[PDB]
């Protein structure tokens, strides 16, 4: 149970963005359901009012929190992988757009999956901007939660893979369009029943053997990383 703050820019705070210049749902509850209309955005998908500048090559910040910031973050049950993916905004996340910038599932070197270091970062974890078309943009960033994933939702909707997904409104002035975004994997969609990575037991299969969620991280994505760029108790 978790949702994102705000970003930040080069280590600039970009402040409060909950229903500002993040689609904020309403709580922090994941999404479970595969075939929800919910997997795009989660539950709240509209524009808000913001969109934050950013220039090629900046590098990109999510905050996350639990309850509060700069708290908990998440619950420490809910290993799991991280990843980030972008569309152009004028697909309001529909249809084939989702391209990954960004996978971070088990560090066999740290043996410590995404989430245990997104805790160690005080909820932050960045990409670069990629050099893609200037314009609008959403950024979804995504939290898959393992802790009752042996089931599929589908079989036992208490259980199942939890997502947690956050879509930022992003619009990239200064971009020499050196990686022209191609097209990309739909939410809901890209994600099945049959998926590698969405039915795994983690208490009975070894963290060292998961496979993350297609699709593959993109040619063109630059990085990043899982690591506090900001001090939140500075402010
Ligand atoms: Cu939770």
């Amino acid at each position: 149970h978790t949702l994102v703050w705000g970003v930040w820019v080069n280590g600039v705070d970009q402040g409060d963005g909950r229903n500002i210049y993040i689609r904020s749902p309403p709580n922090n509850n994941p999404v479970k359901n595969l075939t929800s209309p919910d997997m795009t955005c989660n539950v709240d998908n509209r524009v808000v009012p913001k969109s934050v500048p950013v220039n090629a090559g900046d590098t990109l910040t999510f905050e996350w929190y639990h309850n509060t910031r700069d708290d908990d973050i998440i619950a420490s049950s809910h290993h799991g992988p991280i990843a980030v993916y972008i569309a152009p905004a004028a697909s309001n996340g529909q249809g084939n757009v989702w391209v990954k910038l960004f996978e971070d599932a088990y560090n066999v070197t740290n043996s410590t999956w995404a989430v245990d270091r997104l805790i160690t970062a005080h909820g932050q974890h960045s990409v670069v901007v990629p050099h893609v078309a200037p314009g609008d943009y959403l950024f979804r960033a995504e939290i898959i939660a393992l802790h009752e994933a042996d089931s599929l939702y589908s079989q036992n909707p208490i259980r199942g893979a939890q997502f947690y997904i956050s879509c930022a409104q992003i619009t990239i002035n200064s971009s020499d369009d050196s990686t022209p975004l191609p097209a990309g994997v739909p939410f809901p969609g890209a994600y099945t029943d049959s998926t590698p990575g969405i039915q795994f037991n983690i208490y009975t299969t070894p963290a060292t053997s998961y496979v993350a969620p297609p699709p593959s991280v993109w040619s063109g994505a630059l990085g990043g990383s899982i690591a506090q760029v900001g001090d939140a108790s500075l402010e």
